[PDB]
Order: C-alpha cells, then sequence, then structure tokens
C-alpha cells in the first residue's frame, strides 16, 4: 500500500530503510491536480528505480504574496510513498533563503524580472534536500523549468540524476494539463490548432526556413485561421541558453508556444533539429 | 540481474571493481531496437569476456539534418529484455541528456576512409560515428568492442581511429547475420513493407553474382561495377545511391580485381529505406 | 594517512565506502592558511564523527571586484602538514577549475540576513558564501560542520539557510579562538604589519568596553554605538567599517539594550586589513 | 631513479602494476626545452600524484607538413619517475589518418581553421597511451588550456587537468624557452610585456568598459617601448575566447603576442572574477 506522509521529519524516516538497503529512488515532484502526464512520469520513475516517491505541493513561493483522487490515481500507479505536507509543514516560518538561476530565468516569461524562477528553484532544491533521491523526473512540458533545474542541479553539484519526459498528449494531439478541463467543447476543438501549429513548424524547418521572424511569422498566420486561438508568445529560442537566435537550420531550436483560447492558456513546446558534427 | 544503468558516473563506479581485479570486459554499441544480428555480436562477447556491457543509444550525431532520427524505431522495454535473457551484466541506456548535457563543441573524424563510399552520400557520417564510439570507449573502459562486418567502412574506419589514438581497446568484426532468406538483419528493416522486403532479395543475391563474376575471372573495376548496377536493375524498387568497388583495407579505388581481395558496397534504397550491405570476394 | 584530494567526482569516490560502513562524516570549510582557530573546529569535528574532512579553497564568489582574492593568504604544503599531524582524513583542496569548471549561473542569498553589518560593506559577498556552502555540502554530504562563532553573521546566515532549505546537516558553532592578547584568529593577520599589529588590540579591546557599558546600565543603541566608535578612534590606525548592535537572531536593529542579549559586530580596517570581531552581550 | 622510455608498448608495461595499485599518476606533456616553469609543472604533478610522467615530444601534427641530455638532467635532478621520449616514429609508425579538433575554440585569437587539431589530437593520443589520473598545463598557454579542458569534458576523457600558473622571472617576464634569444637589450626592453597586463589590470580597476578602449589604451602602453611591436592584442571571454561586448562586471582574457625585435613573447591574464548572479 501507498503511504502517506506530511511531514519532513516523518519522511526521512520513512526513506531509511530504502537508504539502509542501498535502494534507488525515484522522485516526481508535482502540484496535484494529475493527469495521465504525472502517471508516465510515475511509470518512468517505476522503471528505473526500487522506489518511487510523489510529492503533491502546491509551492506559494512559485505564486505571489497572496486530493483523495490524486492519491487514488498514484495508489493505482503502485506509488510508495505521497509526501503531501501543507504550507505549515513546509515553510513552519517565512522563507528567508532564495536559489535562482537568474541568466535562464530571466528569459521567454521570464523577461526583465525579480526571480520569475526562484520559487520554483527554491522548491525544488528543498523537495531534494528533504527526499535525497536518486533521480527525478520533470515533463519536458515545462521546458524552462526543466532547463533551469538542470543548471542549477550541475551548478550546485545536487547528487540527483534529472530525467526531461517527454510531452504526454491526448488523443487529438493536444498536450496533457490540468487547465484542460477548462475549456468549452467549441474551444477544446479549437485548441488542436497548438499542436498542429508545431507540427507546421517543424514542415518549415524541415524545408529549410532559416530566419525567425519568418518562422514565428508562419506559426502566428497558422494559428490566426482559428479565430478563438490567440497566440500570446510564439518563441523560438536556443534549448540550451534560451536566447534568441540569429539563424535555425543546423542547429537545434526551441518552438515555445503560449496560446490563449477562450480564457484559457495553452502551453506547449517543440524541439526541432538537432546538432551536427563540429 | 542485468543492471540498466543511464548515467557516466554510476556505470564508471558500476565497473570499477572488475577493472581492478584485472576482469576483461566486452562492449556492444547499439542505437536499439535489437535483432538476431546484435544478439550474435552479445554472444560474441559473452563467450570472449567476464563482464559484458551493451550501450542502447541513438547517437543524433550520426544523422543528418534530413535522415530519419525522428522515427528511427525505440523500444527500450523489448530491448532489455532481450538482453537480460542474453545474459548480458550491464545495459548503458543514456538519454541525450545523459550523453551531450552540452552541446558538444569536440569532433573525432577520419577523413580519407569517411568522406567515401556511405560517406559521400551522408556526409559528416562518420565523423558522428567516430566522435560517439570515442567517447563510448572512454566511458567503459573495455577490453574488447564488437562490431557488424555489415557496417563494413564503419568497422574499417573504428579500427583506423583506435589504432591512430592508441585506444587500449580490441576490436572484433563479427560476420554479418543475415535473415532466413538472406537479407542482412537491420533495426532500420520495419521501414519496409512486405512487398519491398520481397523486393529487397536483391541486395545479397547481387553480391552472389559479384561473387561468381570474380569467380569467372572478371578483372576490371568499373565492368564489375556495371555487371551489378544493372543485375539490381532488374528489380525497379531499387534506387542505388552507391555501388562500389573498393580496396577493403584503404577503401580507395582499385585498377584490378584478380588475385587481390576486393570489397563490394551496396548503398542500395528500396522504398524509404536505405539497405546497406557489403562482401569482401578473392584474395 | 590523509588523502588529499582535488575534484568532486574523487571526493565523492573517496567518501563512498565511508557511507557504506555507517561512519558519521564531520566538515569543516575553510579558504585555508590555517590558524588555531581552524585547528578547534577540526578537534571538536573529531570528537563527534567518524572520518573528519577538512576544504580548503579560496571562493571567488565571496570576494568583491576590489577585495583581496589575489593577495589572500596560500600555502597548502602548510595546511596540509598542520592537518595531518591534526589527524584529518580527507582534505579537500580543489582549484577553481574544479570547483567551477563553467561560470555559475546559479545563486543561492539569504538576503534579509546577508544584507546587514559586513554585507552592508560588502555587498554581495553573503550570496557567495551561502552558495559555495550549500554546494560543498552537496559535494561532502556530510553529517556535521563546523563554524567559528568569529564569523558570527556568516553562522546565523548558514544556520537560516540549512533550516531554510532543510539540508540535513547538523551545524556546530565553535567559540573564537584569539591570539595572546586578544586579537580574534584570522587568516588574514597575516596582512598586519607590526604596528598593525600592536595597533589591532583596539578591537577587542572595544568589545571590552561595550560589555562594561552595557553592564553599567547603557540602554541607548545610538549611545552604545558613538561610545564605541569614540573609543576605537582613539588608535589613528583604526578605521571603523561597521559598527552594528543587533538582534543577535534577526541582526535588525534594536530600540533598547538591557534585558535583552545584543550582538555588537565590528568591522575595523587597519591599514589594508578588514578585521571583524564580534560579541553577544547580556541573555534574554 | 627516473627511467627512459621510447615506445609506446614499453611505457605501458612500466606504470601496469602502479596502475593495478590505484596508484594516481600525474602527467606532463612538454616539447622539451624545459625550463623553470616545466619544473614547477612537475613539481605539483609530484606534490598530487605517486607516479610522475613527463613526456618530451616534438609533434609534427602541430606543425606544417613540410638536446635530450639537458632536458632530462632536470627531469632526473626533480625526481620525475619516468621520461617518455619517443621518436616521430614510435608515436605514428605510419601517417595519421585520424583527427581531433575543437572547432569553434580552435577558430579564435591564433585560429582565425583546424589551427588547434594538431594539439587535440595528440593530447589525446597521449591520454590514451598514459591513462593518467591528472595532467598538467602552463596557464602560459591559454587558448590551448581551454581547448584540453573542452575536449576532455565533450569526450569523457578521465583525467584531471590542471592549469598551473605561469613562472615568471626576477622583473615579471614569463618563464620561456624563446627568453634564451633576446639580445640583453631587447630582454630588459621585454619587461614592456608584463607591465601592459599590470597596466590592463589598472585600467578594468578605474571602470574602463569598453574593449576597443582598452586595446587602444595598451597599444599606445606597449609603444612607449620601441623594442617591442604589439602583433595582437586579444581581449577575449576567458570561456569562449569571443570578442566581448563589455568589459566590466564579467571576466575578461588579456593575450598579448608581442615582437621585440626577432623573437615572439606571450604573455596573458585573466583580469576580474565571476560575482554571484
Ligand atoms: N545484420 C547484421 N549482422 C551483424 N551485425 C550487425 C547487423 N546489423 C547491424 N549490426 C551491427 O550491430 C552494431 C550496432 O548497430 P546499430 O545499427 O544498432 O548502430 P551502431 O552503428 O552499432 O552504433 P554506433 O554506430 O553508434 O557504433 C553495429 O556494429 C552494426 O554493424
Ligand atoms: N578566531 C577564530 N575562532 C574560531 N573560528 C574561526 C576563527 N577565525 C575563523 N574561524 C572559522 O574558521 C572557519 C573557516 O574560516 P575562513 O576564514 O577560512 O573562511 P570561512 O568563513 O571558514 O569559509 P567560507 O566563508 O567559504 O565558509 C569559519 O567557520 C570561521 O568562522
Ligand atoms: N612560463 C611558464 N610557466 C608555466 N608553464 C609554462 C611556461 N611556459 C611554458 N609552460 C608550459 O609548459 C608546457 C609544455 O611546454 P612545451 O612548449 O615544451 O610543450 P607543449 O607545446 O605544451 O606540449 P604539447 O603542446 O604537445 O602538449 C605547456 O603546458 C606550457 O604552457
Amino acid at each position: 500500500s501507498m503511504q502517506i506522509i506530511h511531514t519532513i521529519e516523518e519522511l526521512r524516516q520513512a526513506l531509511a530503510p530504502a537508504r539502509q538497503q542501498g535502494k534507488k529512488i525515484g522522485f516526481v515532484p508535482t502540484m496535484g491536480y494529475l493527469h495521465k502526464g504525472h502517471l508516465e512520469l510515475v511509470r518512468r520513475a517505476r522503471v528505473e528505480n526500487d522506489v518511487t516517491l510523489v510529492s503533491i505541493f502546491v509551492n506559494p513561493l512559485q505564486f505571489g504574496a497572496n486530493l483523495e483522487r490524486d492519491a487514488g490515481l498514484l495508489h493505482d500507479a503502485q506509488v510508495d510513498y505521497l509526501f503531501a505536507p501543507t504550507v505549515s509543514d513546509m515553510y513552519p516560518r517565512p522563507m528567508q533563503t532564495v536559489v535562482d538561476v537568474p541568466p535562464l530565468g530571466n528569459q521567454i516569461e521570464g523577461e526583465a524580472r525579480p526571480g520569475h524562477f526562484a520559487g520554483v528553484a527554491t522548491v525544488v532544491s528543498k523537495l531534494f534536500n528533504i527526499v535525497g533521491p536518486d533521480a527525478a523526473y520533470f515533463g519536458e512540458k515545462d521546458f524552462q523549468q526543466l532547463v533551469i533545474i538542470r543548471r542549477m542541479v550541475d551548478d550546485m553539484a545536487i547528487p540527483v540524476r534529472i530525467v526531461g519526459v517527454e510531452t504526454v498528449r491526448e488523443d487529438d494531439g493536444l498536450a496533457c494539463s490540468s487547465r484542460n478541463v477548462y475549456l468549452t467543447p467549441e474551444q477544446r476543438r479549437a485548441a488542436i490548432i497548438v499542436p498542429q501549429a508545431l507540427d507546421e513548424a517543424d514542415r518549415l524547418y524541415r524545408s529549410g526556413m532559416d530566419d525567425p521572424d519568418a518562422l514565428e511569422a508562419a506559426i502566428r498566420t497558422f494559428i490566426g485561421r482559428q479565430p478563438l486561438a490567440v497566440p500570446e508568445v510564439i518563441a523560438i529560442r536556443d534549448p540550451e541558453t534560451l536566447e534568441r537566435l540569429p539563424a535555425l537550420q543546423g542547429r537545434p531550436i526551441l518552438v515555445a508556444l503560449f496560446v490563449r483560447v477562450g480564457a484559457t492558456r495553452l502551453l506547449d513546446n517543440r524541439v526541432i533539429g538537432h546538432a551536427a558534427p563540429q
């Protein structure tokens, strides 16, 4: 049976026998509201580790200053431990410590801002300290986050392997997300334009397109065919630095889409192309 | 039980004790989706060494910008089941992130051997191969590594690389393992429809043709080539991008054939699949 | 024989048997040029742990653009010799390339503690410290780590960082070790010329005086600061960069002194040497 | 006393029991003409390792296609365990067809194409031959070091690469086998080299923010000395060796190539250091 723990000290004691046995611990951090993508993270973790731990915590540090279902899904997925702390279990007094990766975090949505991704980097560093995992699994769906965590892990010599899992998609191609539920039936069928826009970006790249503005314009007009879909951001960037590119061909590129359908923000991304020998 | 390992650090730690105790490590690098031919490399490795390690990594460096990297077949679960049964000690199965945490700026290449034959059709290809293989050898530190003769240019290039760079590994070439009806086993064969799979028998027969032609006393590189390019023309589906007659050692073109081994190398596309096959003929 | 190691991967491989045997690992992080204070941290570590690891690394991140990184004292042969005598099991002595093989893009900071006091005179200094200390704890994975109370603010920050980030290390503060005339032991003391070294006794003397004034009942923080300033100014070779009278836990300014403990923190420049010393005076 | 070995198979036999015992092997590759500099490289290797091995080899792959006594002497005094002194035929029995290069790094400063392929290839071969735990190089040759570090990372070569601070003469001038060629007048003029780096240091400390301004200030400073002609003043990112958009708030490489009469003198300094983000 999956054990549910709430406190840091209870988690540490719960894992002490796995540590004594030299068991590999796989960790999937989440904010709950679990869907099939989360379950594929769990499935990867279980393939590669002896023990699998999922956290559910809605972290206030990644928002501004202002469950039985989930457990059931994790129970059926054969998870060994669910860590579900309250805010007070995680933060009994306010955090004064901040971890950030400013040069990556200030890209894309991170524009020119405070630590847009400080909350994420901080809470993930803390969760790694609590869990002591061997490997941690994240969706490629949240690409910027993943690049940031990798960098943080390398810089800080955190002894955890970071595994990026390919985006899991509903059967019409729409990226799995808990926000998909909000879409009206009409909006849901319009939403298919997002994954189709990525296929179009791939087609254009394979045909030789080399100017990032031309790719952005193509994608914008493509999505625009569906008037219920308004592209808020179409980011074409280096997948390593997340910076703008002077050209596209001969190198891999990240195409990140931020698209509003009705009131709902839909996100998707794909890395297109790959590196040649020097 | 076979241990599946995903990182360079973990793999070296796993192998460190055996290496200290002088145990022989045999290594079979692959791009996965394993077939009878891979399993023969693994058997050779198993009988010849104390410790057997197989790598499964679809190496992006050896795929061109418009080739089949996106659709290259992958099934690690299946691959792993086959390797457990084969009594493999270690499966190294890294993600791209584990093999190439940063974009590679270093390249290993053997331009004389690599720019011709398949490398005319696929520029950069063998630099990708030579690079990943040098890195794999550095990671694993094997005593012996096992490559199939079906990828004959590859094998010659790796032998030369290993020699030139004084890499302390014994390189072992293993005879092309063939399906029931003579076709060279290859993961990419799964792109072929039944019709194409029937049409692909051209390629092994074409090598049997140049076999007896050489045995008949033929002696002109180009007369051997044209006899091949028309013997394969008999099957319409085949769109040869390379028919090559070469010195099996230097891969350079010849003046005459008789009384010297020649290599016949066929890069023949049928449908969406670029089928490769080779034979060394004579002595 | 003490093992001397230079790379992260090498250190983790050297400590793996220890973890396999359930040994407790004591950790003392330093910037080298070791003094008696360092050696007391080591002695304290060895009492409580099976294996003791010292790091020596002059961390560029905790030096500002125009500080003394280039001249900070270094003598690894002398340090190694002292640690061998001290029965240390591991010395981790990386170069900058071994600690930072590529430029860091990550930072750890505790801004509400780190921007006060010494942090007012050295902007960013404590982000440098938090960052390297977090990395070293990841690299070493110790059961306990030992820090001098002489760097009082640093200790407060490291304890807070450890609690905040749930880092599973016990943090031990070690009482300040002093030279015979009361000067806090510090590797930078080697900068002091004879005349500066003689003048430097004004720092511990000023803390004595702070204590004296507090015992007499002085209750006004501004008055205490002003008295300490005048007392130090009697030594023309000493220039106070910070005289801070603070809450010892929050490091914030106080309204009154009596009936609670106060931190008196002095950062005082004598020539090219900025001396630091601290004392917690009174009680709750 | 120091063994001298010439062939690959001999070198491997020599090291095999040391390697079996987990002894740490420190390796110092050279082309001979040894000075105080090389001896520091060797001192470091000996402090950090149980067995020290120095190679002397004038690699043709570095050069265009068209005294072992004094050296081995100093190495015997320095207590080196092994000298590896192959002939061109011992290293390259047949001609090399394999090439290792790090083109993005190799195509900067001195490389503008293939310029550092010779060095990468020989260092890779040497590492394969010796199988060392650590290898020591002078920071004098910065570009080389940065390239070798990248190659080792990219190729997963299990060797620690250690950069050693440039050994310097009485007056600051960088130790070099090229120094012997200066006339005494030229040698007194040559101090302008490290003085130009000090001045580089000074201008950066004073807040100079533009790399062309710095280059022109350094050009002019070296002009003060007519026996000294500056061929190249490279102000670059020490990681990528590329030109910089600005100087302040980031470390900078200042690499000088200066002509003093006939002889080429090189020196460099990384100025500044990384602050927290
Ligand atoms: N029909 C076959 N018979 C024998 N060996 C084969 C056959 N097909 C492939 N092989 C060998 O199995 C090994 C793995 O081949 P695969 O196509 O999986 O990629 P790979 O080239 O081996 O990996 P890399 O190119 O990165 O070394 C190769 O050495 C290949 O020559
Ligand atoms: N006089 C002293 N008595 C007791 N401990 C001291 C004394 N002087 C320094 N220390 C302690 O020795 C340890 C090492 O100090 P050092 O000056 O070498 O830099 P550090 O602060 O230790 O290293 P880092 O800042 O990277 O943590 C510190 O914890 C410091 O507080
Ligand atoms: N003044 C110096 N201080 C420290 N090291 C130096 C100095 N001058 C040269 N060196 C170093 O000595 C080492 C070998 O020098 P040498 O020029 O003899 O061979 P090399 O060209 O480095 O060998 P290879 O390029 O084949 O590796 C190099 O790492 C070089 O940077």
